[PDB]
């Protein structure tokens, strides 16, 4: 009766996380670290590594019990504290659920790092701490809660396999409202390198997503391959009709444009759908940083465009007539799309509100603008 | 009957898949970025993304079909266009199709990282788009299917495990064709870090191609490790003895060397084998970049001629009596060399031929060398 | 009868060596890479390249039969040189004893990496690989099999999971020993990068050790995520409270610290026993780069002290009552400690007197100091 653990999926979901893992250490430090001015790096990658450590310690302590904790639609419970109450050989789905814990304590930490790493130049160090808190106890852990602990956004339908919401809406809301308020790149073999290694973890986000080495994890790794490929060309095609030429940061925009948007998507679409929400996404992105530029280091530009789009998209090719696995039973494109768009609407506001919380107190505890 | 995914090979060749990308992506970029001139650096850089998004988008849409799909000795069929037909839960061998197709495009990826990379310096942008569809389609796709898709010189029994002549002949001989008609490294630290991340993504490309984590997979892991450890001491020891000390970028060759050399041997040879392939490849290398120096950052010094040498020396090396997993029923060594040394041949001239006809057509459409 | 081997394990255990050896080609190597003087970095680089290549050979000749292979309580035989009487299909534990000769390769090859990569600034490249072969064959070989391989200290029930004594004490000790005789970082960037893919691979080189992916590989894998994170937090509040602000130096040194001692326990704490050892590591290792500053590059600073800690700390948080797994049967929590602490001693003396005489044979054959 008990569930068992597969050792395959337990092989295959701890590699997925140590790739998710990467995708932060060193990945969008190395990203952030090319396009940031030269004189900000080093602090810029000190307030990373540490704000990591900080994800990393709540985490464990309390974010993941209140996160996927059974509790009503907006938070789970504190019966998980230090994951006590959690045997060693609990499984979750097909795999032991400690590793569960630290498959999805990956994920808010590469969301955290997304934020982090764009404001570093701006925000003091004490008052980005303050921030992590905050907004990761009540915004990504009750958006996490909603979307993939049972909660509200789930209780409707909500399609979003590795987090256009959860992930990247979420964090370019937060790092808009940043920049807001608080008012080229030196190293681009640096940008590549990081985008690079952003790519190659994505995998595991994407793919792990499926939590067992299964056919919708190959569907949502190769829609992975696509929807990235795609993207790039979309974005150097509108670069060379806009701009005359492409460029190596297009060229990676590009691509993270392409893995944000099929995000949400890949363990839902046909590799026909992953090939136009690529392009769609690239398109959008490029025209993203483009015209919507209160945008610290683009994290808007890319992230919260592609991630709406690919939210949205999600609920069209997700339909079994367009390639993708179909809708849930009774449920029409009609409806899909009008959740997709509640999910969106509400994952803005809530991280939103919290995001402006966060910053002001900050603000009011040890000051935001970074000292003399 | 019909046969049935096993998730441990599920979740070991997605991985591999993604350790296969990584070699040239950001593997590939950075070993030519620290080798070519700093001016250089980024056309290169963007030439091989955008590459590598165009042969992600081909494979899919018809390389894969061309390539494994049932047809003749040459080629395939069109019956898997966008993997259309592909159901999936399909299975082959012991792994879902879906991972089979990835697998097998990010070896396609690597193979055009490998020519773009060497000729980007010289050659003009729309020029290196053309060559790459008319070569990936006409010289890459017939060979693989020739040799792993049950073409021409699969049917005649050719060892070749993980690519001498489909990866590296192959476009060793389109990137010298290349530099024949388009007539000091600035960031050895970067030569370094590109060759550590071939090296560790070579695992994945090496034991990856057994299909199946079992002991042919563990065989190739460690030929892996023994051949590239004896072809870096094999250079080292011929540059020490010629130039009178060892230096980084020897090294770093040296590695190269043995990892191309093993390629085709790795599951089919002994450690003693593997250990002998590693010394004649590094020295071969050695030899290959200094009389035969029409080399584009030397692509055939070490992938053409190490690709070779491993080719042939797999026709030795697995016979049973030199600890190799043996011939196959009724085939001698003798046989077998001469079916190995036709296969290298046929690919030279395949590659060669075609390659010929990408770089005209793109000369005559766009003009090869860089503009203005 | 016979074991049979599982493919989840095959295929876990195959990445997690690819993990391990990352941390070499270029963890280290960058690390060091960052923080010697730049003139110096290119000959680093080629000296961690070479003693590794030299490091995969020797293991594979005689290395691995000596560590593993049945013998005394101090190294075990020569009936497995270059690994014949070693059938492709043999089994060890659950995986094929091909993938078990990887796994163990790699953890030796990070150990010689550590010494090299810090001395190479200072020792003669001849006199490095004299080095390397006498303390390779006469104190990594007899402590892995003391330890790991049913050797003096495990037949006295040493805990140590993950290597504290056999890499980390076993190379600090070795290090320490080399800056004896041989009487700021330019690249913080490239310092954390290494940090960062140390901090990856390492998850291979912790979970991986429990053999199999299982709960306790699961269990491995979350103590490194939070015994790292509590380390970087430890090291930066002593850096805020001692220097006034945290560096990123710091950051990555709490890490490396956390990993270090986490390494002998992770597989026997509980994740509350993993963030006080975490604390404590990050906390003495800070103090021993202050107080403790004999040191090339502070290997022993972190490796040496957080390696005791870890090991001593082992015998305590294994408790049942503490979280742990349990101590076995009839050893109480003194008589653990005792043993731990023996086996600190035993392996200081041994690294340190075979390290003397490696250093001393080198400096009578080629002399020891950088010549001219
Ligand atoms: C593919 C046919 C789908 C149409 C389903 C009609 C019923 C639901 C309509 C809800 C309104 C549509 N939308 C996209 C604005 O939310
Ligand atoms: C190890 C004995 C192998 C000898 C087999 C003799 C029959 C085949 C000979 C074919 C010619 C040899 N070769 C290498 C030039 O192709
Ligand atoms: C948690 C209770 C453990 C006490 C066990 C008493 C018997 C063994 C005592 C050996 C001496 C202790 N120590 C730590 C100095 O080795
Ligand atoms: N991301
Ligand atoms: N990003
Ligand atoms: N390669
Ligand atoms: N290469
Ligand atoms: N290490
Ligand atoms: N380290
Ligand atoms: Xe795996
Ligand atoms: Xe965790
Ligand atoms: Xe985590
Ligand atoms: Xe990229
Ligand atoms: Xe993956
Ligand atoms: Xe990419
Ligand atoms: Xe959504
Ligand atoms: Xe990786
Ligand atoms: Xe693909
Ligand atoms: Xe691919
Ligand atoms: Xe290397
Ligand atoms: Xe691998
Ligand atoms: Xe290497
Ligand atoms: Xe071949
Ligand atoms: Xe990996
Ligand atoms: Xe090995
Ligand atoms: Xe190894
Ligand atoms: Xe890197
Ligand atoms: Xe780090
Ligand atoms: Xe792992
Ligand atoms: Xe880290
Ligand atoms: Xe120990």
């Amino acid at each position: 009766a008990p569930a068992v653990a597969d050792k395959a999926d337990n092989a295959f979901m701890m590699i997925c996380t140590a790739l998710v893992l990467f995708m932060t250490i060193p990945g969008i430090a190395l990203f952030y670290g090319g396009l940031i001015r030269g004189k900000n790096v080093l602090s810029m990658l000190t307030q990373v590594t540490v704000t990591f450590a900080l994800v990393c310690i709540l985490w464990v302590v309390y974010g993941y019990s209140l996160a996927f904790g059974e509790g009503n639609n907006f938070f789970g419970n504190i019966n998980w504290l230090m994951l006590k109450n959690i045997e060693l050989t609990a499984v979750m789905g097909s795999i032991y659920q400690y590793i569960h814990v630290a498959f999805q304590g990956s994920f808010a930490c590469i969301t955290v790092g997304l934020i982090v790493g764009a404001l570093a130049e701006r925000i003091r160090f004490s008052a980005v701490l303050i921030f992590v808190v905050v907004w990761l106890t009540l915004s990504y852990i009750p958006i996490a809660h909603m979307v993939w602990g049972g909660g509200l956004l789930a209780s409707h339908g909500a399609l979003d396999f590795a987090g256009g919401t959860v992930v990247h809406i979420n964090a370019a809301i937060a790092g808009l409202v940043g920049a807001y308020l608080i008012g080229k790149p030196h190293n681009l073999p640096m940008v590549f390198t990081g985008t690079a290694i952003l790519y190659i973890g994505w995998f595991g986000f994407n793919a792990g997503s499926a939590g067992t080495a299964n056919e919708i994890a190959a569907l949502a790794f190769v829609n992975t391959v696509v929807a990235t490929a795609a993207a790039i060309l979309g974005w150097i095609f509108g670069e060379w009709a806009l701009r005359g030429k492409p460029s190596l940061l297009g060229a990676c925009s590009g691509a993270i444009a392409g893995l944000v948007g099929v995000t949400p998507a890949c363990g839902y679409i046909g590799v026909g759908g992953a090939l136009i929400i690529g392009v769609v996404a690239g398109l959008a992105g490029l025209w993203g940083v483009t015209m919507l530029k209160d945008d610290p280091c683009d994290v808007f530009g890319v992230h919260g465009v592609c991630g709406i789009v690919g939210c949205i998209m999600t609920g069209i090719f997700a339909a079994s007539s367009l390639g993708g696995v179909g809708f849930a039973e009774g449920v029409t494109m009609g409806h899909q799309l009008l959740v997709q768009l509640e999910s969106i609407a509400i994952t803005i506001v809530w991280s939103g509100v919290v995001a402006f919380i966060g910053y002001k107190l900050a603000d009011l505890t040890v000051g935001l603008r970074v000292p003399e």
